[PDB]
């Protein structure tokens, strides 16, 4: 009766959903659904696209944090009243720090399908090996220390992979939660850009001095899915990334390396602020679909304590998506089966977007800024930070144009108001 087209990212947790939809339409006879499946940066971009102007081209679109409440706000997304209101959803059970950041006047506008920060991933064999302990707050100087130990570029074993690839969630996500612990931002009070200041260029030169004695050869195309690959396969030392990707890495069926992974919270500097970062992937329905009651019983569906049952029966436990329920982390059969649980939920909530950075801002966000022009500026900051990460243009090169080209947009745009 009903089709409904959804656009998603390729992440494993969205490739698994698809492989049990056959739950949906038991429990849905009426409605079939199909997918649009895109790497991030494209998805995001078709995305933008499709709900700007009301392309029609997706019933229900998978966002992120950052898009959630300011298209909620600006009344682009549907409100997902139902679920907020229906008891065996229970909306109470989301975690506070994720519920509220797709909240907007009291509405909900998008439903989490996993929520995440960011950790230390480590390997334990290696470590042992070159003599080494983790701490379980290191600082950046051990991970370079460490990092220097580990890598074995002769037998294809890297100290450390970090993402490289451009793109405003990409590359810019990592790095700018990695200022954060530097004791950068990315604006002062005024909404001027920051890059041509020394936490920046701390930042930057760490991150290409690292990657370049001890990182993956081609970094700059390494996003997110390409350093997993790295790491499941035995390549990488240490990756310091989203604590979704704790299940995976430690998933016999797909990570060579399942039973040698050890955790650890994202490095500091001791000043104050560790960057580790908040996100969740969403699932939203555009403001105006005539499709709303079959998208929200969709949303309802994925997004739910049974889903998570759901998908324990049939992968286990750990393999749940992550992030988005109190009652998920007070589940004794979820603690047993994913020791990486508890520093998850502690990362989740301790990441603080309302307040990032050692000295004050005006804007939320750790790993982006909450804006509207955000997209495009960290593509174009992404395509320098990459460049100079491949050796194709000077660290302060890098930031000497990040700097332009963020104040010629932030002018354009009207900031300071
Ligand atoms: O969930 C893993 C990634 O998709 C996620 O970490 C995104 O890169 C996000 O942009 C991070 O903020």
């Amino acid at each position: 009766a009903e089709t409904l087209t959804i656009a998603t990212v390729n992440n494993g947790d969205m490739i698994r959903m698809q492989k049990l939809t056959d739950d949906f339409t038991k429990k849905n006879p009426g409605i079939d659904v199909k997918w649009v499946t895109l790497e991030e940066n494209v998805l995001r971009q078709k995305v933008t696209t499709d709900v700007a102007t009301k392309g029609g081209q997706y019933d229900v679109m998978t966002i992120g944090i950052y898009e959630a409440p300011i298209w909620g706000k600006q009344g682009w997304l549907a409100p997902l009243d139902k679920l907020s209101a229906d008891k065996d959803y229970d909306a109470a059970d989301l975690l506070p720090p994720v519920r509220s950041g797709l909240t907007v006047d009291g509405k909900l506008y998008a439903a989490p399908f996993y929520a995440e920060s960011s950790m230390v991933m480590y390997r334990k064999d290696l470590f042992e090996k070159a003599g080494l302990k983790m701490p379980e707050a290191p600082t950046w100087d051990f991970i370079k220390e460490a990092a220097d130990k580990i890598t074995d570029k002769s037998k294809e074993v890297y100290g450390i992979c970090l993402r490289g690839k451009a793109g405003w969630g990409e590359n810019i996500a990592f790095l700018s939660a990695m200022s954060n612990s530097f004791g950068a931002r990315w604006f002062d009070e005024q909404w001027k850009p920051q890059f041509d200041q020394p936490e920046w260029k701390k930042t930057l030169q760490f991150y290409v001095d690292l990657m370049k004695k001890n990182g993956p050869p081609g970094a700059s195309s390494n996003g997110f899915n390409e350093n997993l690959a790295l790491f499941q396969t035995g390549k990488c030392g240490m990756w310091i990334d989203a604590t979704v990707a704790a299940s995976f890495v430690t998933n016999p069926k797909e990570s060579k390396v399942a039973d040698q992974v050890g955790f650890a919270l994202a490095p500091d500097n001791g000043l104050g602020k560790r960057g580790n970062w908040l996100w969740s992937w969403n699932l939203a329905i555009p403001a105006g679909s005539k499709k709303v009651e079959a998208a929200e019983k969709f949303i309802a569906w994925a997004t739910s304590k049974d889903y998570l049952k759901l998908v324990a029966e049939k992968d286990g436990w750990a393999n749940v998506p992550p992030g988005t329920r109190t009652s998920l982390y007070a589940n004794a059969d979820y603690q047993k089966a994913a020791p990486f649980a508890k520093m998850t939920l502690d990362s989740i909530n301790s990441a603080d977007p309302k307040h990032p950075t050692v000295k004050p801002v005006p804007y939320e966000g750790v790993q982006y800024v909450a804006i509207p022009e955000f997209q495009g500026i960290g593509t174009a900051v992404g395509q320098q930070f990459s460049a100079a990460l491949a050796g194709q243009t000077t660290v302060d090169q890098a930031l000497k144009t990040a700097q332009t080209l963020t104040e010629r947009e932030m002018k354009k745009a009207g900031y300071p108001k």
